[PDB]
């Protein structure tokens, strides 16, 4: 009833409402959320075509989808960096923790053997590190700011961290881990998270640039 390439296809019509929506409202905080769900839109709509998916010994790998995450998530970092009021130094670091992530997750997803548990856990080890820097230092620096641009950092900083840390559970469920959750099972819940942490963020941001 419910196919993959239609779950694409909702997760591209998603992204593309998204990405009008920042445009038309387009203060660079506007361009980057075009990039986060432009870019997302045209990863899905390859995808929802039949594009890249990449048989890897008994499993179904979806490459778009990590070449999407390895480009948006840091344009995310980025704007929560820029509301913190980071020096271009410590923007190193995080943007230098978060590609780590991203790279093991898409590495692991492509090797066949095992060793994809090696890279997920660098990966892991990685999001902790980026989740100190989110919570911690950039919370401190966030704070010399306003009352309500410190308020707009606070609020997507935890949309962040709470559903970025969902994403290796429904990795390791699914078919690049333990293959329990079905393909059409993960990928409708990966859709909700896309949807979610870059659509439902960039409207949050929104909200907060009207209650000015
Ligand atoms: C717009 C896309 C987003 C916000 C994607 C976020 C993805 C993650 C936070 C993935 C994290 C992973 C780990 C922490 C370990 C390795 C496997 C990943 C890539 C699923
Ligand atoms: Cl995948």
């Amino acid at each position: 009833m419910v196919g993959l390439t239609t779950l694409f296809w909702l997760g591209a019509i998603g992204m593309l409402v998204g990405t009008l929506a920042f445009a038309w409202a387009g203060e660079r905080y506007y361009v980057t959320l075009v990039g986060i769900s432009g870019i997302a839109a045209v990863a899905y709509v390859v995808m929802a075509l039949g594009v890249g998916w990449v048989p890897v010994a008994e499993r179904t790998v979806f490459a778009p989808r990590y070449i999407d995450w390895i480009l948006t998530t840091p344009l995310i970092v980025y704007f929560l960096g820029l509301l913190a009021g980071l020096d271009s130094r410590e923007f190193g670091i995080v943007i230098t923790l978060n590609t780590v992530v991203m790279l093991a997750g898409f590495a692991g997803a492509m090797v066949p053997g095992i060793e994809r548990y090696a890279l997920f856990g660098m990966g892991a080890v990685a999001f902790l590190g980026l989740v100190y820097y989110l919570v911690g230092p950039m919370t401190e620096s966030a704070s010399q700011r306003s009352s309500g641009i410190k308020s707009l950092y606070v609020r997507l900083r935890n949309l962040t961290v709470i559903l970025w840390a969902i994403y290796p559970f429904i990795w390791l469920l699914g078919p690049p881990g333990v293959a329990l959750l079905t393909p059409t099972v993960d990928v409708a819940l990966i859709v909700y998270l896309d949807l979610v942490t870059k659509v439902g963020f960039g409207f949050i941001a929104l909200d907060a640039a009207a209650t000015l």
